[PDB]
């Protein structure tokens, strides 16, 4: 059934909605989001983690910082995974 | 890093990477998982769930359909979560 990828649409929601409450309207990510997310990545990880925060910043930050939009977190989900060379191009 | 972000979005691209291949974990969404995830969601067609289906089969089989490739499957993970709006702003 599809009961496991629903729980994982819902972890997903999980997340993102603690963001996006905070006046993330039309479902977006605004930049006081991205600061705080940023600064919580900035933590017990400091390789990893801070790539990832590069990363983010590069992919999210279409100019839009601003007020990323859902969709593009989403494409950033994709872009996570793409690292998988060949099987996802890179 | 470790993080319920790390584990939604693990437990998100995991869960697909089996569902795309049940009979053997395909990268890309094969037909028959498709089909199989198609008369799972009908059950007896229930209705709700065949508007669905439609959604599902229109947003994710751009043109690929014998097998989907997992920007597709992103792209419908973002149409799917937008359906849930006030959950998904929070």
């Amino acid at each position: 059934m599809a009961s496991p990828l629903d729980q994982a649409i819902g972890l997903l929601i999980g997340i993102f909605h603690k963001y996006s409450g905070k006046e993330g309207d039309k479902h977006t990510l605004s930049k006081k989001e991205l600061k705080e997310l940023i600064q919580k990545e900035l933590t017990i990880g400091s390789k990893l983690q801070d790539a990832e925060i590069v990363k983010l910043m590069d992919d999210l930050d279409r100019n839009k910082d601003q007020e990323v939009n859902f969709q593009e977190y989403i494409t950033f989900l994709g872009a996570l995974a793409m690292i998988y060379n060949e099987a996802l191009k890179g």
